[PDB]
């Protein structure tokens, strides 16, 4: 397609699963991806020579996130790999990085809740803060949401929780960037299979009957971030096979 | 792109504006795109020839909609073209015929409310009744709506009123068809300027400040008719530059 | 409670169900109330005795829906019952009226379409439209809508667009009539016992596990309607028992 | 009215503005009303003497938001109050305590950020919670969030998202918590004035062109909280007068 021909992309938690087919499908239309991770250098080493071994261009970037300096470390590695290259602007950031909390609200921790929203809501916010100032213009903000934020899920409350907070910033920052032709936009993954009765019940909760893979929502947010969706904005974007529809 | 290789379209109000647009950039990417009108005949053959011109494949299809036997007719002149030719199956159906009423509640008519009830509303559900019999697996059912579903427009009512009925229809379908692997979607245009103070609200009513293009809506509605968009389905997408976003 | 002290209803469909349980309630807080019917007039009479027998005041009102001039009849049959009385003047507006069309879209006719438009939409559109010159400043218009509107529900899909339809409805004249202190909302009942795998798929479709009752619903319009609803206004009410939540 | 007669209320940020009417309109109606507050000891028992004064039940209860140990703070005071006296269940959970931060995205410090999401979403949260060892069937729990999770309000956008969160535990709840007739609801306010081109454009954001009173958000709060709304659950009630309708 070559739809990001001459973008910067930042791709946080890009290394694998949903993260790792995004930062592989924007490499693959040109964009180049700066692959995020907070724990797993491997992976991201991983992902960055699978790219470049397609005849794409992407770089590492780590920065644990959740931990006091994390975006700002973020955007300090992003700046040392562009430095003295392509320019400290970038056209397309995408909030993929997140972790689970399978827990319903009898057994939810302060640790674990602490920690879901620090991943979840505090990095990305912080990290989005600071895109602003590099943001070009018609630019691309998507975050990578939850089914669970639209569709009640008790068992997983405070990790949809994180997310639903992440959403509220979607339609605020679509509606102060417009005037600059950047697009604001959440994609909501539903029940992916990435790298008993659970996997039977979220497979069939997709009106076609599976689980999503990550490729289903990379094709999403592939568009999400190109020219053609220009005039979309502020939109929760379904990425589930029609999760929740009827009943 | 040639996302729709060897795939049938029929794309309803086909011949201008947004019909027009959506039939050119289906053509464009392979699609064999059959353009209906009601009235205009002429500008059918333009927009026919235009894609001709351009190397794709398109036809005419007459059907007068809001009149009886109106349904019957269209798919009675899309299988006369199709035959001893494509066989009588299609891919993708855009129900974007529509007329506009722009009066408040105080000035609507009966006349001028069944005319638009009949165009907008009964016609498009007939046409897809009669849809469901020659859809492929795989298949596309997008239909044209308007932002006024979403966003209180008391000025045009009752045609929002139409378009309202037929968002019901998306997510009924979708869940219909989905073990199919058919997705169905709503694509909702803003305000749009096609071939003195209303201009003005209706500009800064995006977020953007500007009016929509027909091509703004056609590259959504051709990423929708996509493979890439196969994990989309029962959605209302926002085509309106992030009108109602804000106050 | 006599929240209602004063005031005239008009509750079309009022003889029955749903329609009953919402003029029984509207008339214990001291509303005058207009009962509506099309057909059944002993059901009518019934209600109204009822009433009269509990020492709310209530008449008859006998106007078919879905017939040329029904809307002009339902009005000049309430100010033939007010003339020589309370003034020409109402404060609370419930489109009630309803007839069902449970076909899917592969079985609903051209009649059963046409038939259930006439009564669930263009009736209630043309009533709401003549109700604007009588309705007096903190009115109420309150439209009975289903759960089937937000909720895909393939087998009555005909019958949710007709009352998707008038879902537009409430947001525009929501805006339109904002100055005047008037609320428009929607009350969404989901499936209601009134006077065999459906009936356990309905009832267990509540996060209550049983099916609705018309109290149930009459209980949530009669607030709609009071002064205490004074600040909601345009709002899709969910009176479903929870309807569509989980999955 | 007596609709809450023999129940027992819990309003965080019971003491002033909005928490305040809430209590008041609860304790009005029988409900027992401990009133919470975190700084202002002497506006809670301000609060407290008024409903006394007027022939209710109240009693202060103390307990510092977004600390380390608030939630447990809380239960152990409401725990102390009730004990040798009203045992140790509620009927209705209500979470107004909330702080600000008008503050766009570019200005918002880590302190400022973390403090919001202390006191706005984990304080409830972990308060929530631990009330659903207490919590009674056919009891109430009540979310107070804002307009602007729904409308975007660039410059209050950390605050919207601290009650984002919140929006998604109601419906999380309403699921689990509904086989025992317990309803979960969030009540959004607008702008209210509670005790210079800011004030024109929330006022004018209402389509009844003024600003709420803490009486309109009672009012519909005391109605969520009643047996009348035992049918409404899940769901985000707007009490804003119509704000963000139009455009």
């Amino acid at each position: 397609t070559q739809r990001h021909q001459g973008r910067t992309a930042l791709v946080t938690g890009g290394s694998r699963g949903i993260g790792r087919a995004i930062s592989r499908r924007l490499a693959a239309e040109g964009a180049l991806v700066a692959v995020h991770y907070g724990h797993d250098h491997a992976a991201a080493e991983r992902t960055v020579k699978e790219i470049e071994t397609d005849g794409g261009r992407a770089f590492p970037v780590h920065a644990e996130l959740g931990v006091e300096g994390d975006a700002a470390t973020l955007w300090a590695a992003f700046d040392e790999a562009l430095s003295g290259t392509s320019g400290p602007g970038l056209d397309i950031l995408v909030n993929n990085a997140g972790i689970t909390l399978p827990r319903p609200i009898a057994a939810v921790t302060e640790a674990e809740y602490d920690r879901v929203f620090a991943v979840n809501t505090r990095a990305p916010f912080f990290i989005v803060q600071r895109s602003l100032e590099r943001l070009r213009d018609g630019g691309r903000i998507i975050s990578i949401s939850s089914a669970a934020t639209q569709t009640a899920y008790p068992a997983i409350v405070a990790y949809s929780m994180s997310k639903g907070a992440l959403d509220v910033l979607t339609p605020a920052l679509a509606k102060q960037l417009g005037p600059r032709g950047i697009t604001v936009n959440t994609v909501a993954p539903g029940f992916t299979e990435t790298e008993p009765e659970i996997r039977k019940a979220l497979s069939s909760a997709s009106v076609f009957g599976r689980l999503g893979a990550p490729a289903d929502i990379a094709d999403v947010v592939s568009f999400v971030a190109s020219d053609e969706a220009r005039w979309v904005t502020g939109q929760w974007i379904d990425a589930t096979g029609g999760v929740g529809l009827g009943l």
